[PDB]
């Protein structure tokens, strides 16, 4: 072991957190979304058509300039929320900032301009378990635990605040003391498979409302918002006394600041936050409207119905993906 490696990330904005990675020799370096809500990683291709005016506005991958290349091409398709992206499958040589890795790795060829000409990233990195990946593609954590190279087999997130700076930084190999304050508190996973915990209340003010006997917790670092199921989230909405839009919750400015805080209630202590966490306070004028970073959504089953604990909760705690120990560490982050 004794090897730790921390890559540093860009925050558009508190909606997307992305860090750099390479493939191939010489090395074609890419934007990503490291996502424990996901087991595959991908990149834009060659491939893709130009008619795909997503692919036109991202950095591409070309095989025949890796001598590291090694064809497959077995097709794939990964489902997200916002429809699907479709590609091949290929292997190439994967660089994480200090750790190089030979990576099975999808080749998307077909890339929506919903959601994709908003994203500032062009890839994605799974860091969830081969359970969840598609075709039982070797995820990549896996393949850098075989190596034996890391000190624990772990690794962990940091986001920060947009502040206009350091934008966040996941660390492979353990996690970063300078980036949180206090001891870890650790919850076991309910199974292994799923960054996906449980929670025992989530609760407004003092007065707890909802998931009262019990629900999931997925852990998900591809996640911009806090997410829960339609009825959880529209008795929550309720509460706090925010509109719903076409897809999003907003409240007026001038009253951000004064409404409750929301508690998550996990193995045992209270993880709490303020309106100044959980809104976007771009003003505080009564003449607008402003946007709350949490939404509904069905997660279907098997993995859900469940809330997801996206960028708006990590944020303020620093989070640990413990892959030995099958657990989450949490820690106030700084
Ligand atoms: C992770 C790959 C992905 C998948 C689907 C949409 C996007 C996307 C996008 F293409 C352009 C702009 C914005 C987004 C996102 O805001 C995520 C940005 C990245 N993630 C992050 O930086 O998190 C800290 C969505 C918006 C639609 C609603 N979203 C979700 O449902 C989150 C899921 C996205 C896939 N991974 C599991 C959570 C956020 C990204
Ligand atoms: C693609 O990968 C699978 C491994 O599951 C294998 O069956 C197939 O032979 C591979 N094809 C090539 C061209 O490497």
């Amino acid at each position: 072991g004794n090897t730790t490696s921390s890559v540093i990330l860009t925050n558009y904005m508190d909606t997307q957190y992305y860090g750099e990675i390479g493939i191939g020799t010489p090395p074609q370096t890419f934007k990503v979304v490291f996502d424990t809500g996901s087991s595959n990683v991908w990149v834009p291709s060659s491939k893709c058509s130009r008619l795909y005016t997503a692919c036109v506005y991202h950095k591409l991958f070309d095989a025949s300039d890796s001598s590291s290349y090694k064809h497959n091409g077995t097709e794939l398709t990964l489902r997200y929320s916002t429809g699907t992206v479709s590609g091949f499958l290929s292997q190439d040589i994967i660089t994480v900032g200090g750790i190089t890795v030979t990576q099975m790795f999808g080749e998307v060829t077909e890339m929506p301009a919903l959601p994709f000409m908003l994203a500032e990233f062009d890839g994605v990195v799974g860091m969830g378990f081969i359970e969840q990946a598609i075709g039982r593609v070797t995820p990549i954590f896996d393949n850098i635990i075989s190596q034996g190279v890391l000190k624990e087999d772990v690794f962990s997130f940091y986001y920060n605040r947009d502040s206009e700076s350091l934008g966040g930084q996941i660390v492979l190999g353990g996690s970063d003391p300078q980036h949180y304050e206090g001891n870890f508190h650790y919850i076991n996973l309910i199974k292994t498979g799923v960054w996906q915990i449980q929670m025992k209340g989530v609760s407004v003010g003092s007065s707890t409302l909802l998931c009262e006997d019990g629900c999931l917790a997925l852990v998900d670092t591809g996640a911009s918002y806090i997410s829960g199921s339609t009825s959880s989230i529209e008795k929550l909405m309720e509460a706090l006394g925010a509109k719903k839009r076409l897809f999003d919750y907003v409240v007026k400015c001038n009253e951000g600041p004064t409404l409750p805080d929301i508690s998550f209630h996990l193995g045992g202590k209270e993880y709490t936050l303020t309106s100044a966490d959980y809104v976007f306070q771009e003003s505080y004028s009564s003449k607008k409207l402003c946007t709350l970073a949490i939404h509904a959504m069905d997660i279907p089953p098997p993995t859900g119905p469940t809330w997801a604990l996206g960028a708006t909760f990590i944020r303020k705690f620093y989070t640990e993906f413990d892959r030995r120990n099958n657990r989450i560490g949490f820690a106030l982050a700084r």
